[PDB]
């Protein structure tokens, strides 16, 4: 039973219940994203919505053993057991940042998680317009290990698991690793941290199909860490499971569809998650609070959606949709440029 109603605030809502969302968003965007910014904290809370989420099993649940809460705010509630997992390092510092917000406005971990994702995704320019469901109980037991993919894991293995977690597909794959768009490496390579996976890493945009199309030259920074692969530019990384994720048969034309598409990647991450958001949950049972969301702003300026970064062009694409060739792009002038950093708060 939802009660539609305006807040203190004058705005409408779905439900009286999220108006005392907005003293959440206030606060977190001035005191964790640092004035509404896509920066480090913004992309941390948008990893920890998928490591929060994607650890359930239902095959674990079938052979009689708790496989996981799904979107249960268990990588907060019970940090010091799952962000020692190898698969979720790194992670105890966005949700140590987290916690005392959680604390002092009284909502769930889980409720949290997902509302910083959202409104985190809504401080980069180009993201969709992002929804927000609350009534995610606190989970009574953390996930086992197992559940969450590594890079260096086989394209089988990561679309065995996603199928498992949540029935989704080799499409719905690749719908969601849209979000490292806006996404950096801090732990991969041993000597620096910050390695953003596209030249845009504060653009909600397809650089990152783009860029994991191209031949890979050279390592960033250190050679041959476990899960990485050499990249096309200098100060980006790419991961194995991008790479191969990007070439394989199955994969690749859906890969290449977000070239140049804008509205398709918009309405594919929208869908994708949400349907993350609510993993162990009943859709039905939720409120739909999206109204809190801010909106998403366009990107700014006048370049094509999609380009090649500069030094290069069509003949450093590897193609691998054997149906569509990979669209001619325009390339940005002058010489090569090295992605910058995006240094992590300590502890990342
Ligand atoms: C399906 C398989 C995936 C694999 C193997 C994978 C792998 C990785 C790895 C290795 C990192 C760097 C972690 C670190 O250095 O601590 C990373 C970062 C990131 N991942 Fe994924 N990822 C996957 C899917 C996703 C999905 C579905 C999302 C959606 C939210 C996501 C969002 C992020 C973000 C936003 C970052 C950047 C973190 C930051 O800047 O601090 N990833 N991913
Ligand atoms: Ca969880
Ligand atoms: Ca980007």
């Amino acid at each position: 039973i939802e009660k539609r109603a305006t807040c203190s605030n004058g705005k409408t809502v779905g439900d009286a219940s999220c108006c005392a969302w907005f003293d959440v968003l206030d606060d977190i965007q001035q005191n964790l994203f640092h004035g509404g910014q896509c920066g480090a904290e913004a992309h941390e809370s948008i990893r920890l919505v998928f490591h929060d989420s994607i650890a359930i099993s239902p095959a674990m649940e079938a052979q009689g053993k708790f496989g996981g809460g799904g979107a249960d705010g268990s990588i907060m509630i019970f940090d010091d057991i799952e962000t020692a997992f190898h698969p979720n390092i790194g992670l105890d510092e966005i949700v140590k940042l987290q916690k005392p917000f959680v604390q002092k406005h009284g909502v769930t971990p889980g409720d949290f998680i997902a509302f910083a994702g959202a409104v985190a995704l809504s401080n980069c320019p180009g993201a969709p317009q992002m929804n927000f469901f609350t009534g995610r109980a606190p989970a009574t037991q953390p996930a086992p290990d197992g559940l969450v993919p590594e890079p260096f894991h086989t394209v089988d293995q990561i679309i065995n698991r996603v199928n498992d977690a949540g029935e989704f597909d080799e499409l719905e794959l690749v719908f969601m690793l849209s979000a490292h768009s806006v996404a950096a490496v801090n732990d991969v390579d041993p000597t620096v941290q910050g390695l953003p996976f596209d030249s845009t890493p504060g653009i909600f945009d397809s650089q990152f199909f783009v860029e994991t199309q191209l031949r890979g030259t050279a390592f960033p920074g250190s050679g041959g860490n476990q899960g990485e692969v050499e990249s096309p530019l200098p100060g980006e990384i790419r991961i194995q499971s991008d790479h191969t994720i990007a070439r394989d048969s199955r994969t690749a034309c859906e890969w290449q569809s977000f070239v140049n598409n804008q509205s398709k990647l918009v309405d594919d991450f929208q869908f994708i998650f949400l349907a993350l958001t609510q993993l162990g949950q009943d859709p039905n049972a939720m409120t739909d609070c999206s109204d809190v969301i801010p909106q998403s702003k366009p990107i700014p300026g006048n370049l094509p959606f999609s380009f090649f970064p500069a030094g290069k062009t069509i003949k450093d694409v590897e193609q691998a949709c054997a149906e569509t060739p990979f669209p001619t792009l325009t390339t940005l002038p002058g010489p090569e440029t090295s992605v910058q950093r995006i240094p992590p708060p300590p502890g990342a």
